[PDB]
DNA sequence: TTTTTTTTTTTTGAGCGACTGCACTACAACGTTGTAGTGCAGTCGCTCTTTTTT
């Protein structure tokens, strides 16, 4: 490998950057981005400068892409300022300014990059794949709109259940017995094959033939057993082997156990006494007959139906899942990669790759250790060897810890074998040089510490600015790495975990007890800082040991937080308390639910309070009244107003904040309230939200929004964090109590050392088990390097002679089977004294060891402080007056028109029929039939309706007898919308008396009550028309449900006007028409131009009665001026 | 077409592998007897990671 300079890197072809842990990878990416933008490098530069929309940056994590986009924007702005000023304070910016000759063109290009920074092509992998699938949809064959699903486990379980239905149901008893012996149901099969159903389907080594079913394999194994049974029945009754001292004389009893075994071939499990009939075991305890060799050949391979069922499941479930996702039209995260790989797999899609070479002629791929083989196949299809396009794989093989997710280091090894150039970052800017020297000493004990040839380790160099970092104790300067070797010969798992958790808690309380007195310090040069509880962090791997650490730390009065806690908030007691409270609010009549909800910990009442509440009837009546008020608020205002009124009236938030340990409960209550308010807007019914809350209580599924948050941020807590959640973070002091605990992989799923393909071995071959255990040990070594390279000042290790084997004292320990002991014991099996000598061999100034001391003196000291006085400002007046833009409604034989259905929708249909129809032209029956087809009414009503319309049109509506046919198109105006202002507070008592002073219809009609309305009033007049130089108004009322006879005279219409209070509407219409004719027509008189207002009841118009149906009214011409003066001011 | 009423939970780990004790034969020392290796049976620890992508 070679060293990497960001200003001398040739951006041609494929380059492989190996950025170590703690190095400035994001700074090197920003430097290369500025280099690609400005076109710097000279001979090693790009042939042409590129824009922002041509630089493709690929990073997996979305927050990492957002941080990189913000950092690149800040670097662009800083370089633009430094180019406008021709000076800077950074040496890399100084060399960047020294590399360019021109300043004005570079400043203009940086200004255009700052303006085009919003359209930057810095996306994720799946986002880039979705964008390329949606952009060039023709060559790929992708839909334009698709629905991404977050959870795929439901369809996978459905396809597994369908496979178990179509495969395990028609089996006979002799096969279903073996199927039940292999798996209890489809859940066990799904639990077995869930690591192979997702992602790329692996290639099965030595697959069964396509014509072999379960019955053929069962008959083959039955015949194989029956041949051995026949050979035992033929050669029975003889004994010719020599009797040995190990061979007891009870073997004939084992032959009797083999005498009762040959009865039927309905079973599947042979006897263990056949292990006594092996020639390789009898020779070690002279076998000449081939019956023993046939028994050994029968027991050479396990008789199992498991591999054929697993192959049929892997052939069926994935196909059913793909068919279901093609039917529903949905897509997944890996489905975008599979669609892009299938598009590039075709012949025309290669030209599509050239389109990608037309789109972005560069690629900088960050985090190349988390690369699927489909992703690298795509990136090799696009950017293998084409000119003028560059590929920059910036990654780290020592951080590939996501093999459980789908990543694979063999893809990185294939990429390293394919590319030619390698570059590495030498400087480390995070940790102290003592920790750097400890890491370079521990991992360089032997050659190829990661046990693979393509993953080399290089000694990194510490920073010059961080060479004075010292974690000092009361005695002297504490060393960097302190391997706490637990003393003993052999120990178990739980006892070792408990002892190391107690030792870690004792070290935490010793660092915190001496840290609050100014003894233990972090010193940078001469500056010092006391060690708080947030500096010490325990790095664990599993949830059980994290709970063990938390229980061993909370015993010594030390609070600790769990950063890797992914538990749902709906699985706590507070969700059940909120459910009980909502059930008491919804049904407050039954006292049982209210009594069960009042006694919860959210209310916080004693047993004496509950007894006095059951005894006193008046207090329970007050409780029922306030819960009915809460139900009224919940039905009128929603969820969060009811919850806030409940938390303010009961004052339970102050009581939960006063109680120690109730702040997390209060934050959980607030998050449950926020989720209930978020789910309550999408539901109309009130019980539906309660059923949704009970379902989400019964469903412990984890979503990104429904997870538990951090309870507090100001108070420092000991942060327990897993190794996978600590990648890229930073911690001052790190404790690793369970770094020696290891787990042996049992399944045979490995990768070939030549083809680099996933090989799944269904047979229990030892070579596949060893090749899987080698990859497991490499993953454990990578996890060890990740957990080791996160400390800055001090790291502590827990070493112990852990034995995974069940024997207590066997003379050897299994530390060589772990990751730490492979570096301590140099990959050799030793003893506890050998482990101690290997620990004491590598003793430097940075690496020390001490024995594990079990002992506690005192938990802690609280040292609490008082809280200052604080108050809240109060608003003096009301926030606003009653300003609202409202309307009039806000201030308030077989076929006949009498038999018309009375409703709002038929009223609007008749209003639209009278609006759309022309009054001059005769009514056409086909137009009425088309309008009834568009509306959806009956077709039989059409020939009666049109003649009724003509009966309406033949009836004149005027004091002189003017019909509607005499009105031209310019004279009419339909649906005039007006806005009327009013600046005074509209008093109902001052208005109703002014109406009753002039209007004769206000003799009855007691006055309506409304608030003071100041602002605007909307109105929609139906028709305004002029005739012989006089303006007239026309409105339509068509409900008229209660009349079928000719009783709709002027008295009944006046009674309807007094009941529905249309007098105010007609008076406002006259005022609006008067103001309109005053504003429009100059020299306007109200008595000269206005003629009256006509109300047209549609169901009251008769052919013989011209007066019935119409209602003409004229004001007194004195109410209009007073109403205008009142509305004006 | 009308109408009657009711308050009680319960269950749930099992195969893998060692520890220990008894019994039975092989074999050598003193026909009979003591020690060792192996098999069978009851009892008990233990144990089942990590996470994020529009």
């Amino acid at each position: 490998a070679e060293t990497l300079d960001p200003l001398r890197l040739p951006l041609q072809g494929e380059r492989l950057i190996e950025a170590s842990a703690g190095t400035g990878k994001t700074f090197t990416i920003a430097a290369l981005y500025l280099r690609l933008l400005l076109g710097l490098g000279g001979s090693a530069a790009f042939p042409r400068p590129l824009t922002v929309e041509e630089l493709l940056v690929v990073t997996f994590t979305e927050a990492a892409t957002a941080e990189l986009r913000g950092r690149i924007r800040s670097n662009i702005h800083e370089l633009r300022i430094a180019c406008l000023r021709e000076t800077t304070d950074n040496p890399l910016y100084e060399r960047l300014l020294e590399e360019i000759d021109d300043k004005a063109q570079a400043a203009q290009w940086l200004l255009l990059a700052e303006r085009q920074m919003d359209e930057a092509a810095v996306f994720t992998i799946h986002g880039f794949c979705q964008r390329m699938l949606n952009l060039n949809a023709f060559e790929s064959g992708m839909l334009f709109e698709q629905q991404l699903i977050e959870d795929e486990s439901l369809l996978r379980y459905q396809a597994c259940a369908d496979f178990w239905r179509r495969h395990c149901y028609p089996l006979p008893r002799e096969i279903a017995q073996v199927v039940f012996e292999t798996w209890k149901g489809p859940q066990a099969l799904l639990r077995d094959i869930n690591r192979y159903l997702q992602g790329e389907a692996p290639v099965i080594k030595a697959p069964p033939p396509d014509d072999e079913t379960l019955a053929s394999r069962h008959a083959q194994i039955v015949a194989r057993i029956d041949t051995v049974k026949q050979q035992w029945r033929d050669a029975v009754g003889e004994l010719d082997a020599l009797i040995e001292s190990s061979g007891i004389d009870r073997r004939k009893f084992n032959r009797s156990n083999q005498a009762k075994w040959i009865d039927k071939i309905s079973a599947w499990a042979e006897e263990e006494t056949n292990s006594y009939q092996l020639p390789e075991s009898l020779e070690k305890f002279t076998p000449r007959h081939p019956l023993f060799e046939a028994i050994d050949q029968l027991l050479a391979e396990p008789l199992s139906i498991r591999d054929l069922v697993i192959t049929r499941a892997l052939a069926e479930i994935r196909e059913t899942v793909a068919r279901e996702k093609r039917r529903r039209g949905e897509l997944g995260f890996d489905d975008m990669l599979s669609r892009l790989d299938s598009a590039l797999r075709s012949e025309s899609g290669e030209v599509l790759a050239a389109a990608i070479r037309t789109r972005f002629p560069v690629a900088m791929i960050d985090e190349f250790q988390d690369t699927d083989p489909q992703q690298y196949r795509i990136f090799r299809r696009i950017w293998h060897h084409q000119p003028e396009t560059a590929l920059l794989l910036i990654g780290d093989p020592k951080q590939a810890i996501y093999a459980f997710r789908g990543a694979d280091i063999f893809t990185y090894m294939k990429a390293r074998s394919e590319v030619h150039a390698h570059y590495t970052l030498d400087t480390n800017w995070r940790s102290a040089p003592g920790m750097v020297n400890s890491v370079n000493k521990l991992f360089s004990q032997t050659d190829d510490a990661f046990m693979f040839r393509e993953i080399p380790f290089i000694p990194v160099k510490s920073a010059g600015k961080n060479q004075a970092l010292r974690f000092v104790f009361k005695g002297e300067t504490q060393p960097a790495m302190k391997m706490w070797l637990m003393e003993g010969e052999s120990c178990g798992v739980g006892d070792y975990q408990s002892t190391m958790a107690q030792v870690c808690a004792a070290q935490i309380r010793d660092w915190l007890q001496a840290g609050q007195r100014g003894e233990a310090l972090l010193m940078n040069g001469d500056d010092a800082r006391p060690v708080r509880a947030s500096d010490i962090s325990v790095l664990v791997r599993s949830r059980q040991e994290a709970a063990q650490v938390r229980d061993a730390l909370t015993l010594l009065e030390i609070p600790s937080v769990y950063l890797s806690n992914r538990d749902s908030v709906f699985e706590t007691l507070e969700a059940q308390e909120m459910l009980w409270l909502l059930q008491a609010v919804m049904t407050p009549e039954r006292e049982n639910t209210l009594r069960s909800a009042l006694a919860t910990s959210m209310m916080g009442l004693n047993a004496l309070d509950i007894e006095t509440l059951n005894n006193d009837e008046h207090a329970w009546d007050v409780v029922v009244e306030e819960f009915d008020g809460y139900r009224q608020i919940w039905r009128k205002r929603g969820v969060m107003p009811m919850l806030r009124a409940l938390m303010s009236a009961r004052n339970i938030a102050e009581n939960l904040l006063a109680t120690a340990g109730g702040e997390r409960r209060l934050t959980d209550i607030l998050h449950i309230s926020e989720l209930l308010q978020e789910a309550g807007t999408q539901l109309e019914s009130e019980h539906a939200l309660v059923r949704w809350l009970s379902q989400h209580i019964l469903e412990p599924d984890s979503n990104a929004s429904s997870q538990q948050m951090r309870l507090e941020s100001d108070k420092h807590l000991v942060q327990i964090v897993t190794i996978h959640k600590s990648k890229g973070l930073e911690y001052p002091l790190v404790w690793l109590p369970f770094i020696t605990n290891f787990r042996v992989q049992e399944q045979a799923f490995y990768h070939d050392r030549h083809s680099f393909e996933a090989v799944l071995d269904l047979n229990a071959a030892p070579e596949s088990v060893d090749l899987a255990e080698a990859e497991r040990l490499a993953e454990d070594l990578r996890l060890l390097y990740v957990a080791l390279t996160r400390s800055v000042w001090h790291c502590s290790l827990g070493v112990a002679p852990l034995v995974r084997r069940r024997g207590d004292k066997k003379g050897d320990t299994d530390v060589h089977q772990s990751a730490l002991g492979r570096l301590l014991q140099k990959g050799e099996p030793q003893d506890a004294a050998g482990l101690r000598t290997c620990i004491e061999a590598l003793c430097d100034d940075d690496i020390a060891w001490q024995t594990a001391q079990t002992g506690d003196n005192q938990p802690w000291q609280v040292n609490d402080v008082s809280t200052a006085e604080l108050n809240a400002k109060t608003l003096q007046r009301l926030p606003g007056d009653n300003w609202r833009v409202t309307s009039y409604s806000g201030l308030q034989p077989t076929l006949t028109p009498h038999q018309f259905p009375r409703g709002a929708s038929p009223g609007t249909f008749l209003h639209s029929l009278f609006e759309d129809l022309d009054f001059t032209q005769p009514v056409d029956p086909n137009w009425v039939r088309e309008k009834l087809e568009l509306g959806g009414f009956e077709s039989q009503w059409e020939p009666v309706l049109t003649e009724w319309i003509t009966a309406v049109l033949q009836a004149p509506l005027n004091e002189t007898g003017v019909s509607l046919s005499q009105l031209s198109a310019r004279n009419k105006q339909v649906e005039m919308e007006f806005y009327l202002p009013i600046s005074e507070p509209l008093i109902a008592s001052q208005l109703d008396t002014l109406i009753r002073q002039f209007d004769p219809l206000s003799a009855g009609c007691p006055p309506l009550e409304f608030m003071q309305v100041r602002g605007m009033l909307k109105g929609f007049i139906d028709l305004v028309f002029r005739h012989e130089g006089r303006y007239y108004l026309l409105a339509y009322k068509s409900n008229w449900l209660g009349e079928d006879s000719s009783a709709y005279t002027q008295q009944a219409m006046a009674a309807a006007m007094q009941a529905h209070r249309y007098d105010l509407q007609y008076q406002l219409y006259t005022l609006a028409l008067h103001r309109y004719l005053r504003h429009r027509i100059a020299d306007y008189d109200y008595e000269h131009h206005f003629g009256g207002v006509i109300y047209l009841f549609l169901r009251g118009v008769d052919k013989e009665h011209p007066q019935q149906g119409i209602y003409t009214t004229r004001p007194n011409a004195g109410l209009i001026a007073l109403m205008d003066e009142m509305f004006a001011g």
